[PDB]
């Protein structure tokens, strides 16, 4: 039964020393025991790691990448907490150190020494080179990066760095025979503090390093005042300056095991115990990080506070925070390839469903678009987090996913209603729309308080429409955080398959693929849940009275209802009351926050032009999509948008989504989560701590 005890992996004869140092206390108060095991380097631990001769490792953003790059798939553990000097987090700042009076701002850089942390690390490597890039003159990868900065750089100490290749950047690295510039600490200015040292020996002339790794390694702030910075203002700026002139603020490391079979658990058991009773004046007997400061920076980083497990859906990737795994993705590209998409927004298509109408955009576009769906919006959502998409017009309560993972509004689903129109769609007041309980009309005395205990129809869960809204009130008057006893059963799109409300839900045509986020389920968006009541099934539902119109007396020509008179169905009131179709500007919900195209900041502005450049080339506006093609319009499945949509418009200033859906319903969103949540919101709630 003994769970195998772990086996950490260690790249110098220090970082054994160190693991059997910490080894001695586990039996000593009997924790769970490790045993490690010794391979070279970073990227030789992880290999060891995967398969399995060890197991996990700790590692810098720039390896994680690597950790989780195809070749070798491995699941982020657990990052390193660092201290914040303000509230403790794991996204290190990105600064290069220099030597006051060498004075070579950034740009004026060609041709200098320059110690490296190792080859491919984040400040350390990745980070830097890439912004050096644009200076360094390189083709692309065909050429390797790696001869355009000695081409560079006079000289540089890169640990693990290619030296027989072109001698000059181990120049820089003293050194044993072998271990000159051997990627472990069996060379001196590697990591932080010891690329750090590099610098004030003489030789070292600049390096970019941990936005402590001097207060690291200087307690005296006369010589830490010998200091000063590099910054993208091209000019230099103070030490602890590292917070308004630095380069990236990339998360931290983590300890990482296989994204298969990871011993997780086992591993987190370790690090609790060893974060619970050494070093943080816990045990005073022995302790992890304050170190040896003739093998500076081990297994982790010394002072490095804490850690935190890092919650599951996490990969490579995903914990890399979109913006960071960009740099390093694009650390491998021609400005072609990269031009290219910079422009050329990626869409994500909630499902094969919307998955083809995007290709078929992806090819109108003139090659303007591309798009890789993901299963559910929460996926899409994700993934632009990943980075590997840009976009996609998100339904408000779906847009607070996004907010909170630091997503903001761009353009609105503006409702191409009536009132007095021209193109000032394109910026115009959103009229929001109305949520209603439109009930079927024969069944008149099924009223408000009366529902109690039916079966009903739903646009989704965490949706507006049809979820939000409902299921708040309710709750409010029921504290069903255990929903189901209040709705018998109904049919949500996204509730646990086995839930019991969904049941109702219906497969594709054949049948198959019930109860899910996404459209090919004939009951999802404000659509296919109006099919639920007309299918004489769920016998209440919830949306916007535009969603009825929409698809009544020929509106829309699907067999199933083409025929339904709008006057086949009435609309419950709160109070009490079932008002008619049309009439809900009395009788529904409430009205709530349309839908937006929401983005990466950092990437939306851009999209912002494109698309009111690219809307114009199609909408319920312009002259071609009656041609050739029809973004927002759709064949009343309404993918992306609403074929009700008139064109994507300005927000009011409204940025944030606490701004654009606001405070009210941003706050009610959350008192839901409480009952019960999604692991990606968790993961937010996680990464962007």
């Amino acid at each position: 039964a003994p769970r195998k005890s772990v086996r950490w992996c260690t790249i110098s004869p220090a970082e054994a020393a160190k693991c059997a140092k910490f080894q001695r206390n586990m039996k000593k108060v009997r924790g769970p025991s490790v045993s490690c095991i010794r391979k070279t380097s970073s990227f030789e631990c992880i290999q060891a790691i995967a398969a399995n001769k060890a197991d996990a490792v700790t590692l810098d953003g720039g390896l994680v990448y690597e950790a989780g790059l195809h070749p070798y798939k491995l699941r982020p553990v657990a990052a390193e907490v660092y201290q914040t000097r303000g509230k403790p987090q794991t996204r290190y700042y990105a600064v290069a150190v220099v030597k006051k009076g060498s004075g070579f701002q950034l740009n004026q850089l060609q041709g200098v020494k320059s110690c490296h942390t190792g080859l491919g690390r984040s400040a350390g490597w990745n980070i830097p080179i890439g912004t050096l890039r644009p200076y360094l003159n390189w083709t692309g990868p065909p050429e390797p990066l790696q001869k355009a900065v000695a081409n560079f750089f006079s000289a540089s100490c890169v640990p693990c760095a290619d030296g027989k290749q072109y001698p000059n950047l181990c120049r820089l690295c003293a050194g044993t025979e072998a271990d000159k510039c051997a990627c472990s600490s069996q060379e001196p200015y590697f990591g932080y503090s010891g690329a750090f040292k590099c610098l004030e020996n003489g030789a070292g002339d600049v390096a970019f390093v941990k936005d402590s790794t001097v207060f690291e390694n200087l307690p005296d702030e006369a010589e830490r005042d010998k200091y000063e910075l590099l910054c993208p203002d091209n000019t230099r700026k103070p030490v602890d300056a590292f917070k308004e002139c630095h380069l990236a603020r990339v998360p931290s490391h983590a300890v990482v095991a296989r994204s298969v079979d990871g011993r997780e658990d086992l591993i987190w058991k370790l690090l609790h115990r060893a974060q619970e009773e050494f070093g943080r004046n816990k045990s005073s007997a022995f302790q992890l990080f304050g170190s040896t400061p003739g093998e500076q920076d081990l297994l982790f980083k010394d002072s490095a506070l804490g850690f935190v497990r890092i919650p599951s859906q996490i990969d490579s990737g995903l914990y890399l925070g979109a913006n960071y795994l960009t740099a390093t993705q694009n650390l491998r590209e021609t400005a072609a390839e990269v031009a290219a998409r910079r422009e050329r927004v990626v869409w994500c298509a909630v499902g094969p469903e919307e998955e083809r109408k995007c290709k078929q955009w992806s090819d109108v576009s003139n090659r303007k678009v591309a798009c890789a769906s993901a299963s559910t919006t929460e996926e899409c959502i994700a993934l632009v987090l990943k980075g590997e998409a840009d976009a996609l017009n998100l339904d408000g309560g779906f847009i607070y996913v996004a907010g909170k993972c630091g997503l903001v509004p761009v353009l609105a689903e503006n409702q191409k209603s009536q009132n007095s129109n021209a193109p000032d769609c394109v910026h115009r007041p959103p009229e929001g729309y109305l949520a209603v309980a439109v009930v079927r009309k024969s069944d008149a005395d099924l009223t408000w308080n009366s529902l109690s205990g039916k079966k009903s129809c739903h646009t989704g869960v965490g949706r507006t429409a049809a979820w939000n809204i409902p299921m708040g009130l309710l709750f409010n008057q029921t504290g069903s955080c255990k929903f189901d006893k209040f709705f018998s059963q109904s049919c949500a799109p996204g509730a646990d398959p086995q839930s019991s409300l969904c049941a109702l839900c219906v497969g594709n045509n054949e049948n198959e693929n019930k109860c899910m986020p996404n459209s090919e389920e004939r009951y999802y968006g404000y659509t296919g849940a109006f099919r639920c009541l007309a299918e004489k099934a769920g016998d209440v539902a919830f949306v916007k009275d535009v969603t009825v119109l929409q698809n009544t007396d020929g509106k829309n020509s699907e067999p199933w209802a083409k025929d339904l008179k709008q006057e086949d169905f009435e609309l419950l009131c709160l109070d009490g009351t079932r008002k008619p179709v049309a009439e809900a500007e009395s009788c529904h919900l409430a009205r709530a926050p349309n839908h937006a195209v929401v983005s990466q900041s950092d990437r939306a502005q851009h999209l912002k032009k494109v698309l009111f450049l690219q809307q114009d080339q199609f909408g319920g506006n312009g002259p071609d999509c009656p041609g050739k093609f029809c973004l927002f319009k759709s064949e009343t499945k309404n993918l992306l948008f609403n074929d009700n949509t008139e064109c994507l418009a300005e927000l009011q200033g409204k940025t944030t989504y606490e701004q654009y859906l606001g405070s009210e319903y941003v706050t009610s969103i959350t008192n839901l989560r409480r009952c019960s949540s999604s692991p990606l919101l968790e993961a937010c709630a996680f990464l962007r701590a």
